[PDB]
């Protein structure tokens, strides 16, 4: 309870990743609570520490890698641990014919090199404030 928190992740390509320290790091100054290990992980990896760190929102960072098959991996975990409604978002360099495949597959934004850390900030509380309120209209 208390303040939404969100996980952010490294997936993909072990080459180096500046910005997902600098998206855990504003996430942080805009007041949520951040989990950030900085290293690479795998789906199911992060479909664990997210359930096991109960997060709001999952935040995904693929510098490079096979976007749509490492997405649809976590996307099955996160359905099999019953965590199907944890908002994912995802950032990286992707392709313009992946969008909206990777849409499809439930995540709920992507975040281009071009969308501003403020945006990014403003959509991750949107969602977490969003996910908060589905759970709590549950008795």
């Amino acid at each position: 309870r208390r303040r939404y928190k969100v996980l952010v992740a490294k997936m993909g390509l072990d080459g180096h990743d500046r910005g997902a320290k600098v998206v855990a790091r504003a996430l942080r100054d805009a007041g949520f609570e951040v989990v950030y290990t900085g290293l690479r992980q795998t789906p199911e990896q992060v479909a664990m520490a997210a359930v096991q760190e109960d997060v709001d929102v999952i935040g995904v960072s693929i510098l490079n890698g096979a976007h749509l098959h490492l997405m649809k991996r976590l996307m099955a975990k996160l359905r099999e641990l019953g965590a199907d409604d944890i908002p994912v978002v995802l950032g990286g360099t992707i392709p313009i014919p992946d969008l909206e495949p990777l849409r499809s597959l439930g995540i709920r934004e992507i975040f281009l090199p071009g969308t501003s850390l403020g945006e990014i900030i403003e959509k991750v509380r949107k969602l977490a404030e969003e996910k908060r309120m589905r759970e709590e209209a549950e008795a």
